[PDB]
């Protein structure tokens, strides 16, 4: 394990970091604290820490409290080895269509959702831990577009509401090596047959 060369540094930011199409922001283990961008509460008006335009990637950053509005993904994004020490309003939001993969890393202390899906997408969570959360994945309430969610090698502890929630009959969730402790209910979808193993 080579921890990154920015390990031990803290970057204090005052505006959202924009990562452009085709670019990869590699924090090399930096911890980010955001100023003036939100308090990590359930207020709906906070700014994202990162905006990942379509085709942008992000890796190897710790996001400290306050989590603000987390990471906004505009599709075709890889988010790798990102640690949310204290999720804000939500951890990551899919804002526009495409494939979005969260690989490695962890999240803790999400009062509500970790991952928020606001557009049709393929959303994969791989090699990920989360503790003390409301929901791991929420498709935006009362929407009926299609998402396909994959949970692969995911460990969850202390899930207050459910692992995943959708109000869309056409959406699907597929899981493989999902371990869950102390969770109220696993899946809140119109029908349980929308959930599959692989
Ligand atoms: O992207 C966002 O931050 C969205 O936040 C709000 O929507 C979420 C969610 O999609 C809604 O269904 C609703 O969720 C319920 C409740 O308000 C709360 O989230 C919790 O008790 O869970 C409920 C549920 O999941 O059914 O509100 C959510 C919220 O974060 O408050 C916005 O209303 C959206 O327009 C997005 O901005
Ligand atoms: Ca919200
Ligand atoms: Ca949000
Ligand atoms: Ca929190
Ligand atoms: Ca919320």
């Amino acid at each position: 394990h080579h921890v990154g060369t920015n390990t031990g540094g803290v970057l204090v930011i005052t505006d959202t970091i924009i990562v452009k199409s085709g670019q990869t922001y590699d924090g090399k283990g930096i911890k980010i604290i955001a100023q003036g961008m939100g308090d990590g509460s359930q207020s709906q008006n906070q700014k994202p820490i990162f905006k990942l335009e379509k085709g942008a990637n992000l890796k190897n950053v710790i996001i400290g409290a306050p989590g603000c509005d987390g990471i906004h993904c505009y599709g075709d994004n890889v988010v790798e080895n990102v640690v949310w020490e204290d999720v804000g309003e939500d951890a990551l939001t899919v804002k526009s269509e495409g494939v979005v993969e969260v690989i490695g890393g962890s999240a803790k202390e999400a009062a509500d959702a970790v991952f928020q899906l606001n557009a049709p997408c393929t959303f994969k969570v791989k090699n990920f831990t989360a503790t003390n959360i409301g929901k791991l994945v929420r498709q935006n309430g009362n929407t009926t577009f299609k998402v396909v969610i994959y949970l692969e090698d995911v460990t969850l502890n202390n899930v207050k509401s459910c692992v995943a929630k959708s109000d869309s009959p056409v959406s699907e969730l597929w899981y493989h090596n999902l371990n869950v402790n102390n969770c109220k209910t696993l899946f809140e979808f119109p029908s349980q047959s929308q959930i599959h193993q692989y």
